[PDB]
């Protein structure tokens, strides 16, 4: 009994404040009685405290390019992860020891956050273990009980050191905003107490009651939304975004990965049922145009198992799926036609808007709304919001005012009675953008001109006509190349916007970078 | 050794009489047990937090106007309500009375003002904080702490340290 326990703390190194304790408890073992209920009480306190890694590590992995690709090789480029953990890496390496961080990755579901966290701890060769804390209701699952009670026991943590048999592990806490705050017993001062790193390298278990050094721990944490994590929490945290992905990416992630696993789940290989890469496309643009990866996943999953029944009803033995009959594995499309006018009329004007499924493409009409060529009017519809009508008006002034000077005898736009409608009358709209598309779509009525075709325009104008910079570049130029534009217009303050995109996404555009307005003019026409 | 640990050290009456009544009753329980313990740590705790040990304080003012211009560059204003704080307190002998309070936006200086503070008067730096349990618990073996005011003082061992109420 005592010979295993002071045999045990060999190949450690424990400190004094431990050891004494260890001490004074053995001195017990000898006195108390082998039928006593104190006997087994302090035999397995002894237990616990002897099997705590109490000075050892993990051969941590301080290579750079070892780390890189078998990071590279789990996941396809969440880059914004990969950086901090290589600058990691390299801070750890230069001062010496191993160090530990506390970091907690956001984003929306299905981007990766809980899946990576398994690949980091093997990129650093260090001991994963993860434990959930949404719903969590009661502390004793992070801080345990007294060991006078029955049936106590020492805690998730105690638990992991244990388990991973060293204090350094990279332990992932999920769900740090979905967490319980029954007060009771506050589960969030207890995960403070974890996360804070002033006071973290004496955190005291209430079984073990000896403080543990947990300060050479990579904390990640995991949230979906930052806004209801406890603001104590989040201000010991480097809250990293984890974005969503685009079609590209998509379908990268959808051969390299999705397709595969779900292959070796259906059983289905590449010589039974064809998945090729325009079928994938065309299920990422038309049926998968959400952040994460699980939609795209069911998806493949939805057309595997179709193809699988259709084997195993022996009906076809081999399953051919082609862009033709996608609508018959996985039914009507989410998003169709991308774009309602082929060709503008003289009046409507293409314009690009910001969506959380990838950009849009909204057109902006206009027409005459009485017989005639005492002043106009205008009237403006389609669900818009008051910035959005206060930048009509804007347009409005601005293109009475161009209109004057360019063509002095025009008369249109000062006697005309004008309705502006931006289509999809359902759907609310916002925003102080299209504000060059309303002087355009005014201008090119009043000429009675259409502009280029295959041409869209993003941006704010001001009273004078200048042209301000807006929001959103991204998935505005992602959805007019979606749309099959050609020609984009961008103010000339979101220059760095426009090239801080990935090359695939501007490969075929040919933009334009405007200051004022006279310059969307020459190009409009 | 535990007379030696206050020996040199002034105690008070009704402290060395709960210190001699707690080794009796220590000599009557058994050692090793559920009843020794407790109560070996209770008189550790007696005799841990100093009575009569002290800190020289700085009264100077230009030492303190050097201290404090040390670190802490600009805050001019703070400065000077520090310094004439320091004096206030050098000319009425004491220092308690009203509580300094610093408010302002986030990051600001306002925790390191303090330390800046402590080691300007020379006082023994402490900080706990509020963001019950400034009282401690009582000795059923539930808790068997004493507050964090009662852990300052055994920490800092000086009977007059700064203590920052932090947020
Ligand atoms: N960039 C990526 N590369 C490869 N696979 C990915 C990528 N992003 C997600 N996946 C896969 O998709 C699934 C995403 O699930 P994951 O557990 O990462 O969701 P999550 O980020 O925890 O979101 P939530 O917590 O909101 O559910 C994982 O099984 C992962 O294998
Ligand atoms: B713009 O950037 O302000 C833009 C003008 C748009 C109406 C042509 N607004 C939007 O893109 C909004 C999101 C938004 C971004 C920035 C500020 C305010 C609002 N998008 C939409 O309103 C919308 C409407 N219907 C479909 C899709 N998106
Ligand atoms: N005037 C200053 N001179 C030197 N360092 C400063 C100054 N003001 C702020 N800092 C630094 O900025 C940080 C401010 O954080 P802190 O003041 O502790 O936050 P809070 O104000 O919320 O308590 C400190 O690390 C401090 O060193
Ligand atoms: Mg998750």
């Amino acid at each position: 009994i005592e010979e295993k326990f002071r045999e045990r703390l060999k190949e450690l190194v424990v400190p004094k404040h431990v050891m004494d304790v260890v001490d004074e408890e053995l001195s017990k073992l000898g006195l108390l009685d082998n039928h006593s209920s104190e006997f087994n009480v302090t035999r397995n306190y002894l237990d616990w405290l002897t099997s705590i890694p109490w000075g050892k590590y993990s051969n941590e992995n301080l290579d750079l390019a070892r780390a890189q690709a078998v990071l590279e090789e789990d996941h396809y480029g969440m880059e914004d992860v990969k950086k901090r953990i290589l600058e990691f890496i390299a801070v750890s390496q230069l001062r010496g020891s191993t160090q530990g961080k506390i970091l907690c990755f956001y984003g929306p579901p299905g981007v990766g956050k809980t899946s990576i966290a398994r690949s980091i701890a093997r990129a650093l060769n260090r001991e994963y273990f993860r434990f959930s804390v949404g719903g969590m209701t009661d502390v004793a699952e992070i801080k345990g009980h007294r060991r006078t009670y029955v049936g106590a026991m020492p805690g998730k943590i105690i638990q992991c050191l244990k388990k991973t048999k060293t204090e350094n592990p990279l332990i992932l806490i999920d769900e740090v905003d979905k967490i319980g705050r029954g007060y009771q017993g506050d589960p969030s001062s207890a995960l403070l107490e974890l996360l804070d790193p002033e006071q973290n390298a004496n955190f005291l278990d209430h079984y073990l009651d000896v403080p543990v050094d947990l300060s050479k721990v990579l904390f990640i944490c995991t949230a979906n939304v930052t806004d209801t994590i406890p603001e104590p929490l989040r201000d010991r945290m480097e809250m990293i975004n984890v974005s969503g992905y685009v079609a590209q990416e998509k379908l990268a992630i959808a051969e390299r990965y999705l397709v595969p696993q779900a292959r070796a789940l259906c059983g289905l290989d590449e010589s039974k049922a064809k998945l090729s890469s325009d079928v994938l496309t065309l299920l990422i643009k038309q049926y998968c145009r959400e952040s994460g990866v699980r939609n795209l996943q069911k998806q493949v999953e939805k057309v595997l198992r179709k193809s699988a029944y259709k084997i195993v009803s022996g009906e076809a033995e081999s399953v051919e799926v082609t862009p033709e009959n996608l609508q018959d594995f996985v039914g009507k499309p989410v998003f169709t036609v991308e774009r309602m006018y082929d060709v503008t009329p003289p009046g409507v004007v293409m314009g690009l808007a910001w969506t959380a499924m990838g950009g849009s493409t909204l057109f902006v009409e206009t027409s005459l709304r009485r017989p005639q060529d005492k002043d106009g009017s205008l009237e403006v519809t389609g669900q818009l919001g008051e910035v959005m009508k206060e930048s009509a008006r804007i347009a409005y002034t601005f293109a009475r005012a161009f209109l004057m000077q360019h063509a002095p005898a025009n008369d249109y736009l000062v006697t005309s009675h004008i309705h502006l409608h931006v289509p999809e009358g359902a759907t609310p709209k916002d925003g102080p953008s299209a504000g060059c598309t309303i002087v355009t779509a005014l201008l090119s009525l009043a000429m009675g001109r259409p502009v280029r075709q295959n041409l869209a325009m993003t941006g704010e104008v001001s009273l004078t006509g200048k042209i301000l910079p807006v929001g959103g570049i991204k998935e505005k130029t992602i959805a007019a190349k979606r749309a099959g534009v050609t020609c984009i217009v961008l103010p000339a303050e979101n220059k760095k916007d426009f090239y801080d995109l990935a090359a695939f996404i501007t490969e075929g555009l040919e933009v334009h970078f405007v200051e004022h307005y006279r310059e969307i003019f020459d190009i409009a026409f």
